[PDB]
């Protein structure tokens, strides 16, 4: 069910600690290269799971090309997933199972490491402004991206009429909104991903990119809706646990 308040307070507690370590600027000369170039290999990471189960998911890793979006490298396994979903406190569910894969990657194939991952969840969008992407950007200390396929309501933001006005404004691929939090922040940016797509994603920095960088990189990922990285880790992980089961 719902871990006790306790648990929680110590969970913010180290989202809070662990803040102070992120870095929402560029530093990767890539990053700053106005195609990209230098990039060579993005990460993409997910987590999914079988129906009436709660303690096995799959866990996969993708590393992609870049800019030919094609699949390098693939870690996908079978994890006995502990904590339940909380919002929030998504990182204290996947991201030690994450860390994991991105350290056998480092043992098994160091050369085809990341030099950005892109996470299926939030980065500095969050309650506490440190979501999963936030967290294993600080832990692998890799360039990290959140992407979320729908949004956080957090520090004022809502999805209400004027949100969803914002979102048919979007016009094709890489059309964006700044996402304002009350506190006078930018906390991400809905994205609309493809010309044939109206739903947006909603992108964040996780760790030692900036947000113009993040949505820029995401835009250019996406073949589809989901950005590749996260499309195949999700699809992977998905047909995993159906070959399996
Ligand atoms: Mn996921
Ligand atoms: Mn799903
Ligand atoms: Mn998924």
């Amino acid at each position: 069910e719902r871990p006790p308040e306790e648990t929680l307070s110590l969970w913010k507690g180290e989202q809070a600690r662990l803040k102070a370590r992120v870095v929402d600027r560029d530093t990767e000369a890539w990053q700053r290269d106005p195609s990209f170039s230098g990039l060579q290999k993005v990460g993409g990471v997910d987590v999914s799971f079988v129906k009436g189960d709660s303690v096995r998911a799959c866990a996969s890793l993708v590393v992609l090309s870049y800019p030919e979006l094609k699949v390098v490298y693939e870690d996908s396994r079978m994890v006995g997933l502990k904590a339940p979903y909380v919002s929030g406190f998504l990182a204290f569910r996947e991201v030690p199972f994450l860390v994991e894969l991105v350290q056998r990657l480092q043992e098994k194939e160091p050369d085809l490491m990341p030099q950005v991952v892109l996470v299926d969840g939030n980065g500095v969008l969050h309650q506490r402004g440190f979501g999963v992407a936030c967290h294993l950007g600080v832990l692998t200390e890799l360039p990290c991206i959140g992407v979320a396929k729908k949004l956080l309501q957090v520090d004022g933001l809502e999805n209400n009429a004027l949100h969803k006005e914002k979102i048919v404004l979007l016009q094709a691929g890489g059309d964006t909104f700044p996402l304002i939090g009350s506190s006078g922040t930018v906390l991400g940016m809905a994205l609309r991903s493809h010309d044939h797509s109206t739903k947006p994603l909603y992108v964040s920095v996780g760790h030692r990119i900036s947000l113009e960088v993040a949505v820029r990189l995401t835009h250019h990922c996406c073949r589809f809706r989901i950005p590749e990285p996260i499309r195949q880790a999700d699809i992977r992980s998905r047909e995993y646990i159906r070959r399996t089961l």
